[PDB]
């Protein structure tokens, strides 16, 4: 037991190192949908940029809870990085709509961590992932439907002067 | 066939591809190599912001040849990013020395990968890997063995008074 | 034989002549490009301020071995410079079209060229192609890549409104 | 018939077009000028930038002849660009020499263009080539024959002291 | 065998180490024909700064290769500094010629040892000789004909006022 | 006889080339000691540095030298410069303690001067050695001495870690 530890139940520095593999998931992810815009056959560069930077934000979620667990006195167990579902992204469209279901089960994972901080009484816990993780959730989600919706409403995927004009107007 | 491509082989492609994969896993190494240094029964800071410099570096490697794939018409496969060999990296010594050896595998990669250029007759793949990686990788590991000299001769891993004064006095 | 002349094959010296002709006729194909987009019918300012720009650099690129043909104590012979296949270029897509077949070409012989130096053991002439020539190629043929990309997925070259919109929010 | 033509006779846009490539023609000759006195065996650096400086220059005056040309609802035709009559320029004053005869060509065109431009009454025409070409033929023509004349009264082309001194006390 | 080598054949490394002396023989040679210009009966300051500054330069090219040889694990070996085969250089233009020589037999080596890279399949050792010795030996080699050019046509070395001005208006 | 040569004696001039020679063996054996300390194996970057810095000012005092001769009316006669005793330095304290005698050498050899100078009544030249030589050796002898002292008190050679510090410590 690390000379730190107090009031860290082994179910909560469990929950800690899945979560850390899922915000890498999601890290590699907007990798890989970055470099699909950036191909010369899909060629947005500007929805190219918005997945890179999502990709690094990711990582850096991922590097707050690899601190979160030595702070505790936990002990980080790193997985392997599952492969994307996809190779292929379709379309600026396809990628927000994958985007968003991501969102939404990274989401989904950490209500189920604060459920847990609440079961174990671990009120650090329950702040740290109020304060650093559930309204970034919420405004990431928010966003990317917002993204979604104009895409559908302009006239993707089959319109290319959409998701052209998408990528100068909104993601420039 | 990508509109772009010209003099590139479906072996260099895979090729690339593979080395994609193999710098994301020394980004993954470096980031478990920082935080166990992060660990507070470790509690060397300045090893952990070197093997996270370290980590981010890696990841921009596997981005350049992601953004090569690109340029020349080739298609990113990614694959899993395993996990690493180790979870616990046991002293800075021996950080230093599996950084060395690591760095010295993706160095073979690289040749590797620059005698396939020769062999397929890829100019433009040759002079992407002598200026963006040949040097760079035997700069990296002079500067490994350098440390990993230091630490020795200091009477690392044995005298944590060693570590702790490298990590301040070399690292810092 | 020039007093400074070292390791310079008579046919490498003849492949550089040859190189700097082609340079020169590119230069004169985006000439001809720019000024057909400033025509009162077409009126595309920004394809016409593109091309300009490109033709002022293939004119760089082929003063530039020019210069290296006097280094290695080699003897300029100019040939005349050809006029383009085309007078009446008909679409900001075609014109993108006939570039990326302009530069997939110029690509071409640049690779002859650097086949030749491996041939002659000329390690200066293969490195001054790598270095100058070589990605310069590979970033040209991307860029237009992605022009074709972006225009054919917009709907021209029929709608006119499709290039007038690249004209601004891409060549702009 | 263009919607902008408005007193443009057929022969003024033929003639137009002849001096576009005569220009062009102008910039060929003075960047083999200017090369060969980059030639390690002739190697006066201060003619070479001069006649490079010259050789831009008149790339711009067939630049503004193309935009006169669409200006006026004209179609411009390129013709092949003529090698030089010179490989070799023997020697500095040759060189100078052979510059003020091609000036006087030049303006010896321009001269026949305004004559036809007067003959068809458009003073448009008229305007353009007395304030943009014909001062500038006759500040060119003087200045090379005051380059002439010091280099003949130095001692040139006999004198390779001479064409150093002119070099850099005329030239620098 | 270093804990740093990799793909560095022995052969290379020997021929390191003779170049090492090679690049501090020509600063040896440079040193003395500098010294020789600033003899009281010979009086050329502006040669004399030049030779001394082309005599740092050799100096820092050995000391690079001296880097070389240890970043890559190999181990350095210095053999005596033989003394310049001439302690009077007779005038200007001599020293110019002999310096040219030398710099065309220092290029020799650096071909012969690029040539062994290539033999051995060592890309990294190609590289480092392209990218930092085979242009700046093309460029010294350029320059030193074209200064010998030049004072051969003033009329040196018979014509003291030649080397006089040429001291004053290339070398000042 | 030069036209400047007044009071200075035939043994001068040949003692004069004697020291020259001597200076650049000192700078070359200071060149050797540093990239010593540059070795993946040894790794004491400001013992290299160090060292480095001594070589270049050893250079210096050479030609301080070779100008003295030529302000005399003397003329240089330049000897091959011998490789030094040691490939091998073995330690930063061992390295520092030849430092000391080579320099307690080069003193002897300027006094042995400064004497003959007196002997020949050459007021300026004992002038020129008492004031740009005679303090410069005693206090590159007394720093020196000084270095020994500490790295023998902190234990080396045998303690790895008292060269380490004193590397940070007094040569950083
Ligand atoms: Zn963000
Ligand atoms: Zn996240
Ligand atoms: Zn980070
Ligand atoms: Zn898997
Ligand atoms: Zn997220
Ligand atoms: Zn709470
Ligand atoms: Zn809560
Ligand atoms: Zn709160
Ligand atoms: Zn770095
Ligand atoms: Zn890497
Ligand atoms: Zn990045
Ligand atoms: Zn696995
Ligand atoms: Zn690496
Ligand atoms: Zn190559
Ligand atoms: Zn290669
Ligand atoms: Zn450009
Ligand atoms: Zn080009
Ligand atoms: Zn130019
Ligand atoms: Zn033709
Ligand atoms: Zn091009
Ligand atoms: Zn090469
Ligand atoms: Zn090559
Ligand atoms: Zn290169
Ligand atoms: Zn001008
Ligand atoms: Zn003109
Ligand atoms: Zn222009
Ligand atoms: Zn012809
Ligand atoms: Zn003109
Ligand atoms: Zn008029
Ligand atoms: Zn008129
Ligand atoms: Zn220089
Ligand atoms: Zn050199
Ligand atoms: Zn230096
Ligand atoms: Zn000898
Ligand atoms: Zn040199
Ligand atoms: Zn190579
Ligand atoms: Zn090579
Ligand atoms: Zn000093
Ligand atoms: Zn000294
Ligand atoms: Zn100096
Ligand atoms: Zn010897
Ligand atoms: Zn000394
Ligand atoms: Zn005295
Ligand atoms: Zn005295
Ligand atoms: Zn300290």
């Amino acid at each position: 037991t690390s000379q730190v530890r107090q009031n860290y139940h082994q179910d909560s520095e469990a929950a800690i190192n899945r979560q850390i593999n899922l915000d890498l998931y999601a890290s590699y992810v907007y990798l890989s949908m970055s470099y699909y815009f950036d191909r010369d056959d899909v060629a947005l560069k500007n929805f190219a940029k918005y997945f890179l930077h999502q990709s690094h934000e990711e990582r850096e979620h991922a590097e707050k809870l690899m601190k979160l667990q030595n702070q505790r006195g936990g002990r980080i167990f790193l997985q392997d990085i599952q492969k994307p579902d996809c190779d292929d992204w379709e379309s600026g469209l396809n990628a927000m709509e994958c985007a968003l279901h991501l969102e939404k089960n990274v989401n989904q994972s950490l209500l189920e961590l604060h459920k847990l901080a609440t079961d174990k009484n671990d009120p650090h816990l329950c702040d740290f992932i109020e304060t650093h993780y559930l309204n970034e959730q919420v405004k990431a989600i928010k966003e990317l439907g917002d993204h979604v919706t104009n895409l559908r409403k302009m006239g993707a995927p089959e319109s290319g002067l959409a998701e052209y004009l998408f990528d100068k107007h909104t993601l420039g």
